[PDB]
């Protein structure tokens, strides 16, 4: 099955997570995991009024990890966000990089659920989540 | 507890309901329940290629514990070969009335709460009795202040 | 060359048109032209608080599949757009006393309507929201 | 003058800019300006298939007739082989500072007003100086009371 996520729905979930991150004073910045957490991170930054938004770029070599770009620090007083958590192969690396960081996501599948500190929506392990940035509004033929 | 429904999601449900209503040659037209069934009806008409769309206007003023139903405009026939569609069915008050006017019609809705679930021939999404549904036509994209 | 109209935008135009139809009390009902004017007519009916909504289905074969009764006194005949106006002429005859309005309007059909909201070139194709959907689009790379 | 920008429209504009940036192989990475350039920069990274996305956060502050700038965080290099992006350019003041930080960087934005149009290497939509561009992230879909 394919789970369709629209910009509107994503923004609704992002605001729900943003409320659980109150007060805003308890945070110094947001570390968005490229590229999935870029949009979700931008939404939290706005809702919380956080101007310090850094990123972490990680690539896969095949399974090895290749930290393209790394945000400084140990993650203390920061929020690390990615769009979803499927298994935790990427989250595990993010965890050890920023042990003191508050790792959050929007969607979370059963296998990766225990790796995150907080998430908004539960998605079945066998469901593909189609994010709004991978879609667009185009002509769709009539069924009849 | 509110269930937000955007235009994009409504259209997805409408297209899922249209696929069940195939073929389209078995329908003579569509009767939309004004005003809630107008958009869903317009969507089905497009997907099915049906140009014959009509309406049935029903005014419902609630007085304490009793409803004052009033059919303003009425489509004709027994509903035979037609598709009567509304947006949702809460208690079934409007549904029972419609079913009475068009007994031979295939009554369908996009959403359906438990109370009215047994009163429709087909629907797409299940909704809890205590949950209110915010339709797209009652909403709009506007400025929303930051949480912080 | 195409003109993409998203539901959000179509709704904004419908509201701008609704404010021009104020007061709501000066109307008896709305006659939506099937199928293009169904969604726009539904939006006006929501804003103006009009529960009396009817339809009129013409046909290209001219052919009046179904029609509302009367000359349109106190009613509003609505459609989504007016390209040439060949369909607007037929509506003018069926409902003479009706206030004909549309969302979009091209040069050739502008004089045929009483009011509209957006101006579209004669060469531009208006891709309506009901003919579209949110689907996966491959990366440009 | 209020200019409304929905999520869909922003994505349409972003893809148009992405097509002009081809081939993607000529870029080493994208530097997004917090916070306005974050969403557009994330959209280009998707279309161009670029995983290297960094940022530069500059906090502005106004004191009557003078602006106080503060770099909260900054990317490395002169911006060589990089695409620095922001959502829009109002007076170009913010852009002039970035042009000084990243001289060899390809600076682009989605929208552009007259006062800052010459400061950007490339943009998509032209917006009047007296028009307020309401962005998607600052909006939401909520209940809107009827006109009557
Ligand atoms: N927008 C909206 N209208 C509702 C909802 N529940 C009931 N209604 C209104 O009440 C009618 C259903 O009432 P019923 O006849 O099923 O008791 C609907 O046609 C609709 O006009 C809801 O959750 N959302
Ligand atoms: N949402 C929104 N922000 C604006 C608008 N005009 C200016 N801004 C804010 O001010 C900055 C541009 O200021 P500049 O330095 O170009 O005068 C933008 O990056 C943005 O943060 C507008 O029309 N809409």
């Amino acid at each position: 099955e394919k789970y369709i996520v629209t910009w509107d729905m994503l923004q609704i979930h992002a605001r729900k997570l943003a409320s659980r991150l109150m007060p805003s004073e308890q945070w110094k910045g947001i570390i968005a995991v490229s590229r999935g957490g870029l949009v979700p991170g931008a939404l939290l930054a706005r809702e919380l009024g956080i101007r310090h938004v850094d990123t972490v770029a990680i690539s896969s070599y095949d399974r090895e990890l290749k930290v393209l770009k790394r945000a400084e620090g140990d993650g203390e007083g920061f929020i690390v966000i990615d769009d979803l958590v499927d298994t935790g192969g990427t989250a595990v690396a993010i965890r050890e990089m920023y042990p003191k960081a508050h790792f959050v996501t929007i969607f979370a599948k059963p296998a990766g659920r225990p790796l995150v500190d907080d998430y908004v929506v539960d998605i079945p392990q066998d469901t593909w989540i189609e994010q709004p940035w991978d879609m667009g509004v185009v002509f769709v033929p009539p069924i009849s």
